[PDB]
């Protein structure tokens, strides 16, 4: 009695919760870590692939699995009643498991209590904004959502305004935004909330905690909700243990599993009423963009092309 989880997530983030599932259910969980090329591996393994559940990060990566024919549709009242409609595919094709909101890091004492994404292009922020490469998936997803909401013309004008406002070249990573706010290079920047979970939970006497202490989170909205990307999962097209695969996926959205799952990378659980990490809770109420996240995949290439058009990374 077994189930195979193919995951692009390091099993370290999920081993305790998988062990609980196995203990309680009696179903052996086989964890297969696939660092990259998940689609390609499952395709190559063909009709007899051992894969039961496919787990990955980024809505585009998840939709690529579905469009690549390596998933199957499932019916589950458990999953559909837990996962909001905008965060799951039609007829059980894929499901979000956690939310990765892209927020504004803000110098801790700056007078700024709210923000719209569009505000980042205000001329007053010139020389005051940090951001990583505009071509990084975290950013192209946000740009894709902006096209969906506001159109290509408005999105291009935002990109040009933000580029004009950068304090340094769009490069590095998300936590570099916090470093550079601490360093007085910029006052605000776009980066993922979960990194602030990591930094603020780091122990005093680390550089991570020094960066965390330097900043606060303000969650911008579109107007209006905050942009989220996701981690998520789907049942594999040829799952040899389909009943167990559905059991595992249903378990992954249960309250106990969600509590552990989100805490692991300081992400936000998909299931309502799940206890948050204390740092994450301190960010205040989250309003999730009502946009179907599948729209992010729809507009991704257009978004990437706009980023290139404006020479965002120059
Ligand atoms: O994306 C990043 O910046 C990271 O994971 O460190
Ligand atoms: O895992 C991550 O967050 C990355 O590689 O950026
Ligand atoms: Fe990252």
């Amino acid at each position: 009695d077994e189930v195979s989880l193919y995951t692009t997530r390091e099993p370290k983030l999920i081993q305790p919760l998988l062990d609980a599932f196995a203990k309680d259910s009696g179903i052996k969980v086989n964890t297969v870590f696939v660092k990259d090329g998940l689609l390609e591996r499952v395709r190559a393994e063909g009709d007899k692939s051992p894969a039961d559940v496919l787990m990955t990060v980024d809505i585009g990566n998840l939709i690529d699995l579905v469009n690549g024919g390596v998933t199957q549709k499932i019916q589950s009242q458990t999953l559909d009643s837990v996962v909001p409609a905008n965060l799951r595919g039609a007829e059980g094709s894929w499901y979000a498991l956690s939310l990765r909101d892209r927020v504004l890091y803000v110098e801790k004492d700056l007078k700024l209590d709210s923000f719209r994404y569009g505000d980042l292009a205000d001329p007053k922020w010139k020389g005051k904004v940090c951001i990583r490469s505009g071509q990084h998936p975290y950013n192209t997803a946000l740009v894709a959502a902006m096209i969906a909401h506001d159109g290509a013309e408005a999105t291009e004008k935002w990109l040009r305004g933000v580029k004009a406002n950068l304090a340094r070249k769009a490069a590095g990573g998300d936590r570099d935004v916090a470093r550079d706010i601490l360093g007085g290079i910029c006052d605000i920047g776009l980066a993922n909330a979960y990194y602030v979970g990591h930094m603020k939970n780091a122990e005093p006497g680390t550089d991570a905690r020094k960066w965390g202490d330097a900043i606060k989170v303000v969650r911008p909205t579109f107007a209006g909700g905050t942009h989220v990307n996701i981690s998520g999962a789907a049942v594999a097209a040829h799952a040899p243990n389909k009943a167990n695969a559905v059991k595992l996926l249903e378990y992954l959205v249960s309250e106990p599993a969600q509590t552990l799952y989100a805490q692991a990378n300081y992400e936000y659980p998909v299931r309502a009423g799940v206890k948050l990490d204390a740092v994450v809770a301190s960010f205040g109420p989250l309003k999730v963009d009502t946009l179907p996240v599948a729209e992010i995949a729809k507009y991704r290439k257009q978004a990437s092309e706009l980023v290139d058009k404006v020479g965002f990374d120059n």
